[PDB]
């Protein structure tokens, strides 16, 4: 199965996954000097007042913090994006160490860790038919740095003990994603794919110039987590993270001049 290590990490993936060689896949790095400012980006809207959490499960790659999104509690709309996208799953990627995590790189600077804030686009209906359209997602995509503890982010931090091993959920309810944003909405985007397998080229990435601080506890209890399952030899879930992939025929805009 694939996964990070030597023997099934993102050098492998494309033998099962080949669009991992595509023309769009993520993430990359952003280079700040060439990305321009877009004139024609309408303000960024994030509207999470109504978000409902239910579960928190760890899939063996990551843990994704799960909503309800039978309708439209929690969207993202303006910047790139037409129409309505809803809030499905955040997840995170970090590394072994404070010096690597992040999928994106700013100038080549790779953060500790990266949040993804995962929306599907409401106009076709459900996950699995957004993922068979080239504007069906939209990742809003946060980077973490090591200083001072994020409060929001604490709860999240104190139920990963209960979900050590890949497979293991807990209940998740009532989490306030608001509390895991930047001051500022100022950001980058382009078009790109999902960062692991299946590597479906249906995303458009917004990723936020401004960094959330954490505290090394917190981050130390991401590298808590397992791979493997109950009563398997552990494997820390520590390196969860692709790197940078060709920019090919790209181009990033910036929402700020
Ligand atoms: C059993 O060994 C492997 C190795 C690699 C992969 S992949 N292509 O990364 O999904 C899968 C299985
Ligand atoms: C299968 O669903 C997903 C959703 C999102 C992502 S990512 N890491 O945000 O690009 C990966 C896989
Ligand atoms: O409990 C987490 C969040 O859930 C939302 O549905 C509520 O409308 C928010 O007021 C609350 O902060
Ligand atoms: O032809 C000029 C155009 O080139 C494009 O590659 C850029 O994205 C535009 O901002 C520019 O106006
Ligand atoms: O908000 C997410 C979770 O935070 C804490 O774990 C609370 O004890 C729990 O009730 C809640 O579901
Ligand atoms: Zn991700």
């Amino acid at each position: 199965h694939w996964g990070y290590g030597k023997h099934n990490g993102p050098e492998h993936w494309h033998k099962d996954f080949p669009i991992a060689k595509g023309e769009r896949q993520s993430p990359v790095d952003i280079d700040t000097h060439t990305a321009k400012y877009d004139p024609s980006l309408k303000p960024l809207s994030v509207s999470y007042d109504q978000a409902t959490s239910l579960r928190i499960l760890n899939n063996g790659h990551a843990f994704n913090v799960e909503f309800d999104d039978s309708q439209d509690k929690a969207v993202l709309k303006g910047g790139p994006l037409d129409g309505t996208y809803r809030l499905i799953q955040f997840h995170f990627h970090w590394g072994s160490l404070d010096g690597q995590g992040s999928e994106h790189t700013v100038d080549k600077k790779k953060y500790a860790a990266e949040l993804h804030l995962v929306h599907w686009n409401t106009k076709y209906g459900d996950f699995g038919k957004a993922v068979q359209q080239p504007d069906g997602l939209a990742v809003l995509g946060i980077f973490l740095k090591v200083g001072s503890a994020k409060p929001g982010l604490q709860k999240v931090v104190d139920v990963l003990d209960s979900i050590k091993t890949k497979g293991k959920s807990a209940d998740f309810t009532n989490f306030d994603p608001r509390g895991l944003l930047p001051e500022s909405l100022d950001y980058w985007t382009y078009p790109g794919s999902l960062t692991t397998p299946p590597l479906l080229e249906c995303v458009t990435w917004i990723v936020l110039k401004e960094p959330i601080s954490v505290s090394s506890e917190q981050v130390l209890k991401f590298r808590k987590l397992n791979f493997n399952g109950e009563g398997e030899p552990e494997e820390l879930m520590v390196d969860n993270w692709r790197p940078a992939q060709p920019l090919k025929n790209r181009q990033i805009k910036a929402s700020f001049k």
